[PDB]
């Protein structure tokens, strides 16, 4: 079973990734060069807590109160966690389009808390990666397979009505469920993705899935590859994958990171020198190779300079109660 390390480390990786990636949101500049830099200055700060979270960690913050506060469930609750979440803290740097989601949340005009997202662009829904960027806890609290999928649709439908943003937070929430259970062979855990996602989709997350296996049989690919092909982008569909490759990819040795970095570090430092949606990116792989490697390869200096670790420990050790009373 799931151990106390695992969740820790889950959390920890996700706010790591959320607040280093932070340092380069946005860019079309940013290469490995830059965040070696920037990791060798975060490790001699002598203030803790430099790095600030933003709405990848705020939301997560809001999902993990709802399933504590209601464990089996409840998306009336999340969605006002969500919703008085981004009224106290409108700063964080959300996504354009999801802040309408909020304020009609917050309003008395909507019974029905699905129908806000429903209502994105035009009906169609949005097809970005918040839905994704806060689902890791799902699979932390929930052991069962067929609850991490239906709650993590629900979790992400609260804002994420298109079949690519709800699906795209699926297969985050199923990457962290196999990365749990057990030190999981490479092959083993993308079989597992692949199976699940070609049953839930019928293939747009099959198709990338299927890319990064190519790629993974490669060695030395550029980055420009990656992101051509799996993307760096808002969009669920171009940054999911993209943070599941950085998780395979960061199992063995990339000749640009020194080894003296461990797999979590060495995932979350490639997955910011993809550039773009940075953040985002990072806290998913994060999550990932969190839950995979445990709280061991989340060092002090690192975690001490992220806003909020005390709260995300804490909180962590809140979810592994939760998990374990679900056993
Ligand atoms: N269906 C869509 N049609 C046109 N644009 C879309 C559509 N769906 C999403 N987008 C674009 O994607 C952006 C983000 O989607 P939203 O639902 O607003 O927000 P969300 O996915 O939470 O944003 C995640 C980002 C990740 C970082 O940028 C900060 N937060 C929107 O403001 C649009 O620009
Ligand atoms: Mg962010």
């Amino acid at each position: 079973m799931v151990s106390l390390a695992q969740v820790r480390g889950a959390l920890c990786g996700a706010l790591l990734g959320d607040c280093m990636g932070a340092e380069f949101e946005g860019s079309d500049a940013v290469e490995l060069p830059d965040v070696l830099e920037f990791v060798r200055l975060l490790e001699k700060e002598k203030k803790a807590g430099t790095l600030f979270y933003t709405d990848d960690t705020a939301m997560t913050r809001a999902v993990i109160q709802s399933l504590i506060a209601k464990p089996d469930f409840d998306e009336v609750d999340m969605a006002k966690r969500f919703a008085e979440e981004y009224k106290k803290e409108p700063t964080r740097g959300y996504g354009a389009g999801v802040v309408q989601v909020f304020k009609k949340l917050l309003s008395p005009k909507y019974s029905d808390v699905f129908q806000p997202a429903r209502e994105q662009f035009d009906g169609k829904g949005s097809y970005g990666n918040g839905g994704a960027m806060r689902v890791a806890s799902i699979a932390l609290a929930y052991p069962n397979i067929q609850d991490v999928i239906k709650f993590a649709r629900r979790s992400a439908q609260l804002t994420h009505a298109s079949p690519l943003g709800y699906n795209g937070a699926i297969l985050q929430a199923l990457a962290v469920h196999f990365a749990l259970q057990g030190e999981l062979k490479r092959d083993t855990f993308l079989e597992q993705l692949i199976g699940e996602m070609e049953r839930i989709e019928g293939l747009p997350f099959c198709s990338r899935l299927k890319k990064i296996k190519e790629f993974l049989a490669s060695s030395n690919v550029p980055k420009a590859d990656i992101v051509d092909e799996l993307g760096h982008g808002i969009a669920a569909l171009e940054s999911v994958p993209t943070a599941i490759y950085s998780f395979l990819h960061c199992m063995e040795s990339d000749p640009d990171i020194p080894d003296l970095y461990n797999n979590l570090q060495r995932t979350i430092i490639y997955s910011i020198s993809l550039g773009g949606d940075t953040d985002t990116i990072a806290t998913m792989a994060g999550a990932i190779a969190g839950a995979y490697y445990g709280m061991d390869q989340v060092t002090p200096s690192w975690k001490r300079s992220c806003e909020a670790i005390v709260e995300t420990e804490e909180s962590a050790v809140k979810l592994y109660e939760l998990y374990c009373k679900q056993l």
